Order: C-alpha cells, then structure tokens, then sequence
C-alpha cells in the first residue's frame, strides 16, 4: 500500500509517501525520516486516508 506523510514543520511543510507492507512498517520509515530532518512534532494516523500527518 502506498502511505503517505504530510508534514507541517516551522520550517519544513509538504508531503511525501513511501510503500510498505503494513502500517507499523510505514510509520517506522517515517520516523527515521522525520528525524532524520529534524522534525519533532506529534503523530496522527487516519486509517481511512492512509495519510499520516505530523505537526511541530
């Protein structure tokens, strides 16, 4: 499935998606990937949309 990552950042907004197998995997690659930019906000999931959102 492919999920996507919307991201609203003080300094970094927009979106990205990666594929994966189930959603822990995805949110697992999107951790690393927020962290890896900085990013250090709060997480929400909407299963309907497969659409994490994460906002600092």
């Amino acid at each position: 499935m492919q999920y996507k990552l919307v991201i609203n950042g003080k300094t970094l907004k927009g979106e990205t998606t990666t594929k994966a197998v189930d959603a822990e995997t995805a949110e697992k690659a999107f951790k690393q990937y927020a962290n890896d930019n900085g990013v250090d906000g709060v997480w929400t999931y909407d299963d309907a949309t497969k659409t994490f959102t994460v906002t600092e």
